[PDB]
Parts: structure tokens; sequence; C-alpha cells
């Protein structure tokens, strides 16, 4: 059930509404404004599939539901969860399960979510990856689960690292050569199609699947102006 709709921070405020189809489609003048201000110093600010919205802010992190409207006082009713280094991650995301992965000092450690201020979550998170994961420009999974990274101007997927000894990139599929390191932002909605923001254009296709795709040549294009401006831009 449910489409998620597109989220985004822009000059300070924070709006959300169904994704644009269509480049006429002035999304911001529809867009419904649910944060008036505070939401440009977050370092992250992003949705766990359970629909809990995490933001790291001076080096501590908060959760709590996405809010709903511009007068819901966000971080007045969000818990605490982590009391310091969070400003130390590269990469902090969801894989579709509900785990945390986060790229800190070129390892990548996954577990599940910091529930309280007193866990030391960097202490019992798995090390899943020992080395290289500082390199990628981004690193997001598909709803199916799978991987997707950019590192350098290269695109690659593959399941992810199952222990440290997994060397992935050397597994992973290239699905694309060149053009990738470009883009502002790149993240998949959660049916699975890639959005992505090159130079203050939105465009969005079903992903490439193998490497001479050109992806750019073939994606609707959803907005012209403006989307280069946004800090965070996410489903
Ligand atoms: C970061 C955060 O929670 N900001 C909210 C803001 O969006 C909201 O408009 C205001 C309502 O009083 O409270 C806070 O400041
Ligand atoms: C990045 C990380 O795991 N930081 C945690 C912090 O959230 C927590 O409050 C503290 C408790 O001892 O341990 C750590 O440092
Ligand atoms: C980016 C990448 O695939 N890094 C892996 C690293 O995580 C892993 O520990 C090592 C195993 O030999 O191989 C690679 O370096
Ligand atoms: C951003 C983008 O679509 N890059 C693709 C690239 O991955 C692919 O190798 C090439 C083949 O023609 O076309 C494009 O440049
Ligand atoms: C951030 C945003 O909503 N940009 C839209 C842009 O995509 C669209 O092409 C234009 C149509 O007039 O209006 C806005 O500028």
């Amino acid at each position: 059930g449910g489409e998620s709709m597109l989220r985004g921070v822009y000059q300070d405020k924070f709006y959300q509404g169904t994704y644009p189809q269509n480049k006429n489609d002035n999304w911001l003048a529809r867009a419904t404004l649910i944060g008036k201000g505070g939401w440009s110093n977050f370092k992250f600010l992003f949705l766990s599939p359970g629909g809990e919205l995490y933001g790291v802010l001076n080096d501590k992190i908060y959760k709590g539901t996405p809010p709903t409207h511009d007068n819901d006082n966000w971080m007045g009713r969000a818990k605490k969860i982590g009391n310091g280094g969070w400003n130390q991650f590269q990469f902090l995301f969801f894989d579709p399960n509900g785990y945390l992965y986060a790229v800190s000092k070129d390892k990548l450690y996954k577990a599940s979510p910091p529930q309280s201020d007193t866990d030391n979550w960097i202490a019992r998170a798995t090390e899943v990856g020992s080395g290289g994961w500082s390199g990628f420009k981004f690193l997001f999974f598909h709803p199916n689960g799978y991987l997707y990274a950019v590192h350098g101007q290269q695109f690659y997927k593959a399941l992810p690292p199952v222990s440290n000894q997994d060397n992935w990139l050397a597994r992973a599929t290239k699905i694309g050569q060149g053009g990738w390191d470009t883009f502002k932002f790149l993240f998949f909605s959660s049916v699975g199609t890639l959005f992505g923001v090159q130079g203050g254009k939105f465009y969005e296709d079903y992903p490439p699947s193998y490497a001479y795709d050109n992806w750019l040549a073939r994606a609707k294009l959803i907005g012209n102006g403006g989307w280069d401006d946004f800090r965070f831009l996410f489903f």
C-alpha cells in the first residue's frame, strides 16, 4: 500500500507533495509547507521504511513521525536517540527491512537503529566493509534490497556485502560508465523509479540495467529550474 510523497528542504523550509509529472508542474507552488524553518542545518534528514523521520543536527540524532503541517514543532516532540558522534558519518541510510547503514572513516557499518540516548550505536554495529567506502559519491538502496553506488563517474549495483571479507566493488554489476558524478541528488522512489537532479533539472525513469544504457537520453524531464537549490530531496 501507498506510494510515498516527495519531500524537500528549500530555503530553510520543509515541503511535501506528490512528485511532479511534467516540467509545467510548479511543485513548490502546490506543495504542502510542513515546516517554517530550522531545517537547513541538519547534516542528514531521511525517512525509515517504517515512516519515521530521522535528523542529524549539531552532532546529535533525533527521530519522530514527520511533521504534518507548518506549526507542528517537530524538534519539540522528536526523541533524542544519539547524544554525540553523529557528524562523523559520511552516509547514513536505511535498507528496505529497517537496518541502518553508515559509512564512517572509510568503513561500512550496519545494525538496527539506535532507540535511546544511552545506546552506543557505533560500538554495537557490525562492520560489514573494511575500506573503500568513503570513495563513493552516492550509496543508496533500491526497495528490492540491491545496493546502488556511484564511484567516480561510474554507477554500480549488487546485493550488499555479507561481511567485511566480501569485496563488494569487485563483484558489483556496472550499470553506467559516465556522467553519474554530475548529479546533485540521485535516489529511488518507493516503487523503484530512479530520480535524479542534474544542473537544476529533475528527471525520472526506470534505472539502467547495463553499462551502455543511456539513461539521461531516455529519462522523462519532470522539472526545469530550482531543483539545485534544495538542501535535501527524498521519498
Ligand atoms: C526543525 C523543526 O522542528 N522546526 C519546526 C518548524 O518547522 C515549525 O514550523 C515550528 C513550529 O513552531 O517549530 C519548529 O521550529
Ligand atoms: C555515533 C554513536 O554511536 N554515538 C553514540 C551516542 O549516540 C550515544 O549517546 C553514546 C552513549 O554512550 O555512545 C555513542 O557515542
Ligand atoms: C568498497 C568495497 O567493496 N570495499 C571492500 C571492503 O569493504 C572489504 O572489507 C574488502 C575485503 O577484502 O574488499 C573491499 O575493499
Ligand atoms: C548519466 C547517464 O545516463 N550516463 C550514461 C552512461 O552510464 C552510459 O554509459 C552512456 C552510454 O551511451 O550513456 C550515458 O552517458
Ligand atoms: C522547484 C520547482 O518546483 N521547480 C519548478 C520547475 O520544475 C517547473 O518547471 C516550473 C514550471 O513553471 O516551476 C518551478 O520552477
